[PDB]
């Protein structure tokens, strides 16, 4: 059994300590609505801490089916956050998200002009964007990267939540540039997925954005496979927890983080809370 003892895991990108090379994919049902929820909850939970969720118009663009979305939603309005969602995909929603007036569903796939006539609606609204939006090839990325980009320089949000994978750099096109932001690392994400979470808060009225290299590509790639290679198949032996596979360590942490109304006695006890809360909400045994 491959044991371990670890003080926390690895949160972001840049805490990776070692890489190997990529040799030339999940375990749970409903995993990748898993995935997404741990993220956006602890992106979301984030804002909440620095006051800059309440009243303000949740932009999730690419949220079909997003079936995990409604207890996202669920949460903030429970404790009591006002929040408008507005889920915009070219795709229908799943069933559960209609009939709340705090949640709109737009079937549209958006592009620049309709950026602009939804920000001239939402206006004077403040806007949260999350983008999981998917066309793939290296083309296809950039692609979706240009457009998030553009989310971004038009709706002007106050905070950003990216779907972001570096390209293969053995299939490189050319460098370009990304929002500056932390690299929030995903747990239960595929076996060796390479992507990760793009998260921004904008101040002033600047956007900062940092170039992308195939040598960042070489990079991306080594660590991410250490990780899932080695990293995330380890049984943290010193974690009390049912569960002491690193994924579930690593989702303790962002677990951690979450405001609830129920008072609990150890953190322990309230992450074991919300994770019987949320594999219940998903389905998952
Ligand atoms: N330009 C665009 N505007 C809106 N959605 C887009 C888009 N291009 C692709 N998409 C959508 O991006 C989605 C990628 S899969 C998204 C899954 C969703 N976040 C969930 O929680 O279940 C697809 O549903 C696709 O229709």
């Amino acid at each position: 059994m491959d044991v371990v003892s670890l003080d926390k895991p690895f949160m972001y990108f840049e805490e990776i300590d070692n890489e190997l090379d990529y040799e030339p994919a999940k375990k749970l049902p409903y995993q990748g609505q898993l995935k997404l929820l741990l993220g956006e909850l602890f992106f979301l939970s984030k804002l909440q801490r620095h006051g800059i969720l309440d009243g303000a118009t949740v932009v999730y663009i690419g949220s079909a089916p997003g079936t995990h979305i409604r207890y996202l939603r669920d949460h903030f309005y429970n404790l009591g956050v006002i929040i408008k969602w507005m889920l915009i995909d070219g795709r229908h929603h799943d069933p559960i998200l209609n009939g709340l007036r705090d949640v709109t569903l737009v079937t549209r796939f958006v592009d620049e002009e309709y950026l602009r006539s939804i920000k001239k609606q939402l206006h004077p609204s403040k806007i949260i964007l999350i983008s999981d939006v998917r066309s793939p090839s290296t083309a296809d990325l950039l692609s979706n990267y240009a457009l998030q980009n553009v989310m971004i320089s038009i709706l002007n949000p106050v905070a950003s939540s990216l779907k972001w994978r570096c390209p293969f750099p053995d299939q490189w096109i050319k460098d370009f540039y990304i929002p500056h932001g932390n690299k929030m690392l995903q747990p239960f994400a595929p076996s060796y997925s390479a992507e990760m979470r793009l998260l921004s808060i904008y101040t002033g009225e600047n956007m900062r954005l940092t170039r992308v290299t195939k040598s960042d590509a070489v990079n991306y790639a080594k660590k991410m496979y250490y990780l899932n290679k080695i990293v995330r198949n380890k049984v943290v032996v010193n974690f009390d927890y049912p569960n002491q596979e690193y994924d579930y360590f690593h989702m303790y942490f962002m677990l951690r983080t979450v405001y609830c109304n129920k008072t609990f006695p150890t953190t322990k006890a309230k992450v074991l809370f919300l994770q019987q809360s949320i594999f219940r909400f998903l389905n998952i045994p």
